[PDB]
């Protein structure tokens, strides 16, 4: 039949995707069966666009702000690493054109203002990081990529520059109770490793250790609650869209975790890391770990984009 043509296009996309899967890396897992599970998960969602002959669309919540711990990151400004990440994502969507001419698009949805209170990063700073990452797209000429923001939603606070209200509304209409968040996370090793990892980044950013520890553990459920709010917001705004995630996801999840640079850390993101030229291949590493490597910093446009080794 003709499903043979359609099934062949959808699989090539899924296979390209899988090459950049972000996952909890654990050898006891039969990777083969994980993928066989994901085939069933995403192939139908992909074939939706193909049957319609519509360009395939992805949503990805990412790039909310640069981590304020200069132990991890070079600067508040977006660094080369997102540049390299942004440039990767856009070319991913051009490749698909080589099979499937409508192509693909990715709506990067910024989550910077949603949890901005709990990160101790100014709403002023956040807004500039956003404006800059829009800036990068045009410098990059990354057409297949566009941006989605809290301000865009009609249902969100009218106009802008009342984030505290915007956050309240978002929590009201789309969030869940931190009590229900803590309960849901415990069930899985999946949910457990989110909790732990979210807290480790919150603690690492904030440098009384027992105080700061219980503190990061509470902010974690907070930040996670805000993120799933933004998640249900997009979950309704772009329902049939394929759902990319910046975090490792289970093979059963609707969300498909994805990487954008080489790194041995599953959870590192461009905002938490600097870019390193090591063996003539860029890698996402932490600013501290790379200085102990005797890396030399290189500056472009009067700002420090990356280190070299
Ligand atoms: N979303 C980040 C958490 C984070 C985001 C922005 C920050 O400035 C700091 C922490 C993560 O993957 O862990």
């Amino acid at each position: 039949s003709e499903n043979v043509s359609l099934n062949n296009i959808s699989m090539q996309i899924l296979r390209e995707l899988l090459q950049y899967r972000r996952h909890l890396t654990d050898p006891v897992k039969n990777s083969a069966k994980e993928e066989e599970i994901i085939k069933t998960v995403q192939l139908p969602r992909i074939e939706y666009f193909i049957k319609n002959k519509k360009p395939i669309e992805f949503i990805l919540p990412a790039f909310p702000t640069k981590s304020p711990n200069i132990n991890k990151v070079l600067g508040t400004a977006p660094d080369m690493a997102e540049r390299l990440s942004l440039i990767f994502l856009n070319s991913f969507c051009q490749r698909i054109q080589l099979y499937y001419p409508p192509g693909a698009r990715i709506i990067i949805c910024s989550d910077g203002h949603v949890f901005g209170d709990l990160i101790h990063v100014s709403d002023e700073v956040i807004s500039q990081y956003h404006e800059d990452i829009k800036q990068l797209l045009h410098e990059v000429g990354a057409i297949n990529l566009s941006t989605f923001n809290l301000n865009d939603d009609k249902e969100l606070c009218e106009h802008s520059d009342d984030f505290n209200l915007q956050r309240q509304m978002l929590v009201k209409h789309y969030a869940r109770s931190e009590a229900s968040i803590k309960d849901e996370l415990l069930q899985n090793n999946n949910g457990l490793q989110l909790y732990r990892a979210v807290t480790r980044f919150l603690y690492e950013d904030s440098l009384s250790n027992n105080a700061l520890q219980k503190d990061a553990k509470q902010r974690a459920i907070g930040v996670i609650q805000r993120s799933w709010a933004w998640g249900s917001l997009l979950d309704t705004h772009f329902p049939k869209a394929i759902r990319l995630s910046i975090h490792p996801q289970p093979a059963d999840s609707i969300k498909f975790g994805i990487h954008m640079m080489p790194t041995r850390d599953d959870w590192l993101t461009p905002w938490h890391g600097v870019a390193a030229n090591v063996n003539g291949q860029f890698i996402l590493m932490k600013h501290k770990e790379v200085q102990m490597m005797g890396g030399k910093l290189v500056n472009i446009h009067g700002k420090p984009s990356h280190y070299v080794i």
